[PDB]
């Protein structure tokens, strides 16, 4: 059914329509997979000899432009560009750097590292170093390598118990904190293993892993650990909470809302929606509908994939 040549022609017609037909552009692009959007971009240049991204940047504006241009990038290109943006200047937007590095898998990070180097002619690790310091830097650099252990064929209960005790003895039990121990265990063990470790951890500490972090460390280091533990425990819930935070109260933190809707639309949006509804009462669709307007709202609601 999909025909990149047909979609490209219709988009060209919309772009050249007096006043620009943003609706048609949104109706098409937010209802095509990332791979299909790539096919559409190639078809567009094949037909017009002009680049689709450039054409749309000129035709669109505001938040809608941000969403559409984001959707046109491959997943790795989008993440790489978002990382670059987070470290721009003094890299004050540590929250975004943390969101991406803490939530991406080994496979995703491998491609991100490759693409980042191709796009910016520099190692992602080097820019991360420039935008981080102390143990926060050590944690972020370790995570960005995307070398977390593979899932084992058999559950290692003795190791699970061992890691749980080490996490306790390294933090809540002693004065100060053995941060390197925390970094090693939380970056090197597989996610399923760590989920069990954090559960077993409750047998040694009166505070769960998250509260232990709030009591042991502070600043960006603390936020990085909190974000990482949430992604390990329940990634869809992690994104649901970030989405809620991006819309709660006056205004909207579009940078976060847009990035999550674009980057997770084809990954785990159904689960994100389920967790969102379960925790906040209203559907993600409802929150988006209430926090945004026009074609921008339309685009985000299509990426949401439906109401709950
Ligand atoms: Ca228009
Ligand atoms: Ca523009
Ligand atoms: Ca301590
Ligand atoms: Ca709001
Ligand atoms: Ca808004």
């Amino acid at each position: 059914n999909f025909d990149a040549e047909r979609d490209a022609l219709n988009i060209e017609t919309a772009i050249k329509t007096k006043g620009v037909d943003e609706v048609t552009i949104v109706n098409i692009l937010t209802n095509r997979s990332n791979a299909q959007r790539q096919d559409i971009a190639f078809a567009y240049q094949r037909r017009t000899k002009k680049e689709l991204a450039s054409a749309l940047k000129s035709a669109l504006s505001g938040h809608l432009e941000t969403v559409i241009l984001g959707l046109l990038k491959t997943p790795a290109q989008y993440d790489a560009s978002e990382l670059k943006a987070s470290m721009k200047g003094l890299g004050t937007d540590e929250d975004s750097l943390i969101e991406i590095i803490c939530s991406r898998t080994n496979q995703e990070l491998q491609e991100i590292n490759r693409v980042y180097k191709e796009m910016y002619k520099t190692d992602l690790e080097k820019d991360i170093i420039s935008d981080t310091s102390g143990d926060f830097r050590k944690l972020m650099v370790a995570l960005a390598k995307g070398r977390r252990a593979e899932d084992g064929s058999v559950i290692d209960y003795e190791l699970i118990d061992q890691d749980a005790r080490d996490l306790y003895d390294a933090g809540v039990k002693r004065k100060g904190t053995d941060v390197p121990k925390w970094i090693s265990i939380m970056t090197e063990r597989s996610v399923p293993h760590l989920q069990k470790v954090f559960d077993r951890y409750k047998s040694y500490s009166p505070y769960d892993m998250l509260e232990s972090i709030r009591k042991e460390v502070k600043g960006d280091l603390e936020n990085a650990f909190l974000n990482l533990v949430q992604c390990i425990q329940n990634k869809p819930l992690y994104f649901a909470d970030r989405l809620y935070d991006s819309m709660k109260g006056k205004g909207t933190r579009d940078k976060v809302l847009i990035r999550i809707m674009v980057s997770r639309s084809e990954v785990d949006m159904l689960k994100i929606r389920s967790e969102f509804k379960r925790k906040y009462g209203k559907s993600l669709y409802y929150y988006i509908q209430q926090d945004t307007k026009g074609d921008y709202q339309k685009a985000l609601l299509y990426l949401c994939g439906g109401d709950d």
